[PDB]
C-alpha cells in the first residue's frame, strides 16, 4: 500500500468520516454543555504538626456537628423530567429555585432498600404549596408548621415561580456525612508548615461557602474550648450527671420489662415525640455553649429560639394526639418513651464526655482563621475544551479505523486489470446511468450510451472471423446487466441501419416484453413446445428498430425446453433474415440455461457487475462454461462509479 | 530517490517555500512588535521559617488590604477598536493616556454573568468629561464628585489629549485579588536564608512597584503585631514578549511546513514527466513540443517559435516513420480532451504546407471543433452535410488564407456524431482526397470519451497519440493504446505536448533559442 | 490466512459463540444476584 491509496480512500468515505466526526463532536458539546457545573470553594487556617489535624477534620464528629449545624440531611432539589430538563433551564437563563427549609420530618417507612423517604412538594404562589408522598395531596402554608399524617414539615421563604415542583428527601446522618467528605479535601502545602488549605466542592456556589465556613468554625472552637475547658464544670457536671442518668435508664429498661412480662400510629407518634425529645436536647446543649461565644443578638442565637419554638409546638400537638389515644396503648408509649429518650440521652451524655476529653489532649497552641472559604466563580469541571478535544480525536480514530475495517474487507472487482490479470478481456467499462424504456431511445447521448457505442465498434472487429452471426450475453449473478446490456447494445447496432433479432431466452425471469410494449402471446416457449410457428413469435420495438422474440408463458422445464433441436432450427432460419441476433440469457451460476444455449452462438461474452461480483465467481463462470464446451470470448465491466481511489481513468465524462 | 531528485524538487518550488516562509516570519515579526510589553520589579526581604511564609504572603488578607489601599478594584482601559490599536500607537509614539480616579460606585447590575459593570468615559479637555453606560450621557468635571443615576464618580488629573476614550470597570473584590495573585510571585533564592525575593509582572512600569511596596509595607505591618532589604523597583527592560525567541520559532516553523507541503506535493503527483516513462511501458514518443508563451496559427504568427521548431522536428520523424503505410492519410488522437491534439494536428499541417506538399486537414471532430474558426472560414457544409448526404464533396473543402493548405470543417454539429462516420460516404472521401493530396491529417475527439476515433482510424494509414505533459498519466496512455488496439487500429506512437522547464527533471530538452 | 478469513469463522460460528458467552453471562448474573 501507498499514500495515494489510503488519501484516495479518506476521500472516497469523506461524507461517512465528517458524519462520524460530526455526531462524536455534537455529543461531546452536548455534554460540556449540559452537564452540570461545579464551583470550588477554599479557606486558609493558621495551627502552632499537622498530620493529625488532617485525620481529625475528615473525623466523622466534626462533620456530624457541621451537618446538625447546617441541617443538611434535608436535600432538596428542583423537579426537571428529563436528564437534561436543569441543562436547559440553566441555559435558558432560567434562575434555579431554592426554599429555605427548617424542619422535615418523614413517617420513615424505613423498608428494607429505600432507607431514604421522599415527598414532592409544589408551589401554588408565593404562601402556600402542595405537598405529596404517595399521592397522598396536603396544602400547606409557608409560616405555620404542618404535622399531619405522621409528616412534620415548615417551609420558610419560598423563592420560586408558581408551578415549580421540588423533590423533597430526608436521607440518614451517615449519608449525608459521607456525601459531604466525598467533595472535601484537606492539604499542609509546605509539609512541615502550620498551614491548612480546606478545599470543597459542590454544585451551590453559595452553600459550599457555607459549609466550609461552619466546619472552619466548629473546628475552632473545638480546638479552643482547652483554654477554659480546664476550669470548667462542666467536666465534673458531666461526671456527676452521667451516672446518675444510667440509673433511670435501668430502671426506665426495669419497668418496661416489668409491663412487658403494637398501634402502628402508636409507634408512628412515639417515634416522632423521641425524635422531638432528641432534637430539644442537644439544641439546649448547643444553645449552652453558643450562650458563652456568641451574643444573644447574634443571628445564630436567635435561630434556636424558633427552633427551640418549633420544637415545643411540635411536640405539644403531638401530646394533644396522646391524650387522644386510649390509655392502654399511652402506658406502653410512656414506658417507650421513657426508655428510648433515656437511652438516646445517654449516648449523647456519652458523645458530650468524649468530646471533651479530645479537647484535653488536644496539643495545638490553639486556632486561627487566615482567609475564610470563598468560592471561586469560574467552575472547575466539567472541562469543556478537554471533553470537545477528546470528542473531536475519539471521532477521527473510530471513523480511521472503520474505514480501514471497510478497505480490508473489499472483495468486488475494482478496476479491470483485476480481470486481465487472470487473461479476461475486458471489452468495455459501462458507466451508471443515473438517467421501462431503451436508455439507448430515451436518452441517446446518455454517458452509458456512448461507453455501449464503443463496445458496439469493439465487438465490430471482435466478431470477424466468427462461425456465424449469433451473439450471446450471459453473466454470474442476477442483476449483474445482461438484459440491459443486450437491449440498448441492440438498439445502438439497429440505428445504423443493420437488421437485428433479439431472442429473450430468459425463460424464468425474462422481462423484455414489457420493456418493448408486447404482445406476450406466443414467446419462445410456445414455440418450443411445437403450439406455434416461427412467424407468429416475432415482434416490433416501437422505439427501436430491431424484432425480438418474447419469453412467453414461464414453461415448468426451461432447461428441457431449450434442448430441443426446434430451437437451431430457429437459429439456424433467423441466421439468414437478420444481420445479428443476440440472445439474452440468465445467469450462468444459477443454472444452466447459458451453456445449453451457447453451444449455437459465434461469440458468448460474460457481463460483471462492477462492484458486487468478484474476481474469482468471473473465473468460475468462465471454467463452467468451458467444461460444457463454450468458448467466453470476453467479459463486460458494468456498473462503473468514480472512485479517487481508483488512479484508473475512464472516459465517463461528457464532451460536447 | 537521490539528493539531486529533492535539490530539484526544492529548487522547483522555491517560489512557494519562499511565499510561505516569508508569512509566517512577518506573522511572527508582526507578533513580536504588537504584544503589549511586560514588566518585572522585585523586592528583597529578611526573614529572622520561610516555607509558610510564601503562603502567608499570597493570603487574601495581605493582597486584600493592598488592594483596598491602591483601590486596584477600579480598573482603567484605554479605549482602542481594534486588537492592535496600542500596539500601533505605542509603536508611533504616541504617549499613553492615563487617569486618577480615586473613588468610584456604579449601580451594580449584577446580572447572571456580567457582575463587573463598567462604563465608557470620553475626554473633552482637561478639565469635563462625558459619561456613558449603556447611552445615558452625562456630564462631569475633574474635582467635583458627581452623584448622578445610581452613578458616583471622581476624576482627578485626567492626562491625556481631548477625543481619548477610556473604559473604566468596577470589578469585584475577589476578581482583583485572583488576577493580582496570578502576576505575584514568591522564592527562597537560596533554600536556606531568611532572604525572599518577591516577584510581581504587569505592564506599566511605575503601578506595579508601586503595589509590590504596598505588598511589603502591609506584611511588614502585619508581623509587627521580617525586614525589608530591598524595596520594589522595576527592571526597564521588558520581559515578555520574547522577540528574538519568537522571530527564530517563527522562521523554523514556516521552513518545516513548507518542506512537508513540498513533500505532499511530490509523492502526489502522478503525471507523466519524461519520455521515460512512457518508453518504460513500450511506446515511441516522436516529438517532446513544449510551452508556446506567444485564433491564429502558431505556425503563421510567430513561425520562429520554438514549439514550431520541435513541430518540425516531428515532421521529419514522420517523414520516416510514415514510409510503408497502407496510404497517406494520418490520424492525431489523444487520451484526454483538451491535450493538444486541434493544436499539434494545425500546426503540423502548416509546416508540412510550407515545404511544398499539398497537405489536406479534416476536422472530424464532430462534437467540438473550432477549426474553421481559427482559419477564417465559411461555415456551410462541413463534414457534416457531406455524410448526410446533402452535399458534394467539393463544396466542403476550403483554403486556409496564411496556411497554404486546404481543410474540411466539421459543419453544423449533428444529433449522432458517431453513426455517421460510419457511413460509406467517408471511405469514399477519404479514398477521393487520397489521390488529389500528398498528406491528409485527420483531428479526432479523445478516444476515453467517445469513440469516434476509433471509428475513423480503420481507414487511416498512421495513427498517433498526443499526451499533456504534467496531466495525463502512464496509465490513461497505456489504456488509450490498448483500447485501440481491441478495435483493429495500430498506434505507431506518441506525443508528448505541453512541457515546461523542471529543475528535478534531470532529463534535457533542447527547447532554447538557437540563432 | 488474513482479516476475512477470521471473520468469516466468526459469522460461521456464531451461534457456538453466541451461546456460550451467554451461558458464561448468565452463571455471571447468577451469581451476581
Ligand atoms: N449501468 C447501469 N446503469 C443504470 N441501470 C442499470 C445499469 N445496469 C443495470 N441497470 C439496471 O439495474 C437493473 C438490473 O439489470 P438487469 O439486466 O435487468 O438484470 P439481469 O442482469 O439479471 O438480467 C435493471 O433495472 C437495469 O436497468
Ligand atoms: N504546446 C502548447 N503551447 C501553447 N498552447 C497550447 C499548446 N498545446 C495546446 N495549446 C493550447 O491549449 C488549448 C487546448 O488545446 P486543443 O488542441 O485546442 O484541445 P484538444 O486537444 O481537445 O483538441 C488550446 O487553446 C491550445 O491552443
Ligand atoms: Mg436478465
Ligand atoms: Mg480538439
Amino acid at each position: 500500500i501507498d499514500l495515494g491509496r489510503v488519501i484516495g480512500e479518506l476521500i472516497d468515505h469523506r461524507k461517512l468520516i465528517i458524519s462520524i466526526t460530526s455526531v462524536f463532536t455534537l455529543f461531546a458539546i452536548l455534554y460540556a454543555l449540559l452537564a452540570t457545573p461545579i464551583y470550588e470553594t477554599d479557606a486558609l487556617i493558621q495551627i502552632e504538626q499537622s498530620a493529625p489535624e488532617t485525620a481529625l477534620l475528615q473525623s466523622r464528629m466534626i462533620l456530624g456537628k457541621t451537618i446538625d449545624d447546617l441541617n443538611l440531611q434535608i436535600q432538596i432539589e428542583q423537579k426537571y423530567f428529563p436528564v437534561i430538563g436543569r441543562g436547559l433551564a440553566r441555559l435558558m437563563g432560567e434562575k434555579p429555585g431554592n426554599i429555605d427549609i427548617t424542619r422535615l420530618y418523614l413517617p420513615d417507612s424505613d423498608d428494607i432498600s429505600n432507607n431514604t423517604p421522599s415527598i414532592i412538594l409544589t408551589v401554588k404562589d408565593k404562601e402556600n404549596y402542595s405537598i405529596n408522598s404517595d399521592g397522598i395531596q396536603l396544602n400547606g402554608v409557608v409560616g405555620t408548621l404542618l404535622n399531619e399524617k405522621g409528616i412534620s414539615l415548615l417551609v420558610n421563604e419560598i423563592d420560586a415561580k408558581p408551578g415549580d415542583q421540588f423533590v423533597i428527601t430526608q436521607l440518614p446522618r451517615l449519608k449525608a456525612i459521607s456525601d459531604l467528605l466525598k467533595s472535601f479535601s484537606v492539604a499542609d502545602l509546605g509539609k512541615d508548615t502550620g498551614m491548612l488549605t480546606l478545599t470543597l466542592t459542590g454544585d451551590n456556589p453559595k452553600r459550599i461557602s457555607h459549609i466550609l465556613d461552619s466546619i472552619s468554625q466548629n473546628y475552632l472552637a473545638q480546638n479552643i474550648a482547652r483554654q477554659a475547658a480546664q476550669d470548667a464544670k462542666s467536666l465534673e457536671f458531666l461526671n456527676q450527671q452521667l451516672p446518675k442518668v444510667r440509673a433511670e435508664l435501668d430502671s426506665a429498661e426495669d419497668k418496661l420489662n416489668a409491663y412487658r412480662k403494637l398501634n402502628m400510629e402508636a409507634k408512628s407518634v412515639l417515634d416522632q415525640i423521641v425524635n422531638v425529645d432528641n432534637q430539644l436536647n442537644e439544641l439546649t446543649f448547643r444553645e449552652a455553649e453558643v450562650s458563652q461565644l456568641y451574643t444573644k443578638e447574634h443571628p445564630t442565637y436567635k435561630a434556636l429560639m424558633e427552633k427551640r419554638q418549633t420544637l415545643q409546638e411540635e411536640k405539644s400537638k403531638l401530646n394533644k394526639r396522646v391524650s387522644s389515644m386510649p390509655s392502654t396503648q399511652q402506658e406502653v408509649l410512656r414506658l417507650s418513651r421513657d426508655v428510648e429518650s433515656g437511652r438516646a440521652v445517654y449516648l449523647q451524655l456519652l458523645n458530650r464526655q468524649q468530646e471533651l476529653n479530645i479537647a484535653k489532649s488536644s496539643a495545638i497552641g490553639n486556632v486561627r482563621i487566615i482567609d475564610n472559604a470563598v468560592t471561586d466563580p469560574n467552575p472547575v469541571r466539567p472541562k469543556k475544551t478537554i471533553i470537545i478535544v477528546i470528542g473531536v480525536v475519539l471521532g477521527l480514530i473510530v471513523s480511521v479505523v472503520l474505514v480501514l475495517f471497510q478497505v480490508f474487507l473489499r472483495r468486488g472487482i475494482e478496476s479491470p486489470e483485476q480481470l486481465e490479470e487472470i487473461g479476461i478481456n475486458v471489452y468495455a467499462s459501462i458507466p451508471i446511468s443515473e438517467w421501462d424504456t431503451l436508455l439507448a431511445v430515451g436518452n441517446p447521448a446518455d454517458l452509458a450510451v456512448e461507453a455501449i457505442r464503443g463496445l458496439r465498434t469493439s465487438l465490430h472487429f471482435a466478431m470477424m472471423e466468427a462461425k456465424n452471426n449469433v451473439l450471446m450475453i450471459s453473466g454470474a449473478s442476477p442483476s449483474a446487466g445482461m438484459t440491459f446490456i443486450s437491449s440498448n447494445l441492440a438498439a445502438t447496432i439497429a440505428i445504423t441501419g443493420k437488421k437485428v433479432l433479439f431472442i429473450d431466452a430468459d425463460l424464468r425471469k425474462g422481462y423484455a416484453h414489457k420493456m418493448f410494449g408486447h404482445k406476450n402471446d406466443k414467446g419462445l416457449s410456445e414455440f418450443l413446445s411445437g403450439q406455434a410457428a416461427a412467424e407468429m413469435i416475432i415482434d416490433k420495438v416501437e422505439g427501436g428498430g430491431f424484432d425480438y422474440i418474447g419469453r412467453g408463458q414461464i414453461p415448468p422445464n426451461p432447461a428441457e425446453l431449450l434442448m430441443h433441436p426446434r430451437f437451431e432450427q430457429l437459429l439456424n432460419w433467423a441466421s439468414q433474415n437478420y444481420d445479428l441476433i443476440i440472445i439474452d440469457t440468465p445467469p450462468i451460476l444459477a443454472v444452466t440455461d447459458a451453456a445449453i444455449i451457447g453451444r449455437y452462438a459465434g461469440t458468448c461474452l460474460l457481463v460483471a457487475r462492477f462492484e458486487k461480483n468478484t474476481v474469482k465467481e468471473i473465473d468460475v463462470s468462465m471454467k463452467r462454461f468451458e467444461q460444457s464446451g463454450v468458448v467466453v470470448k470476453g467479459c463486460i465491466l458494468n456498473g462503473v462509479v468514480k472512485k479517487a481511489s481508483s488512479y484508473y481513468r475512464y472516459g465517463h465524462y461528457h464532451y460536447g
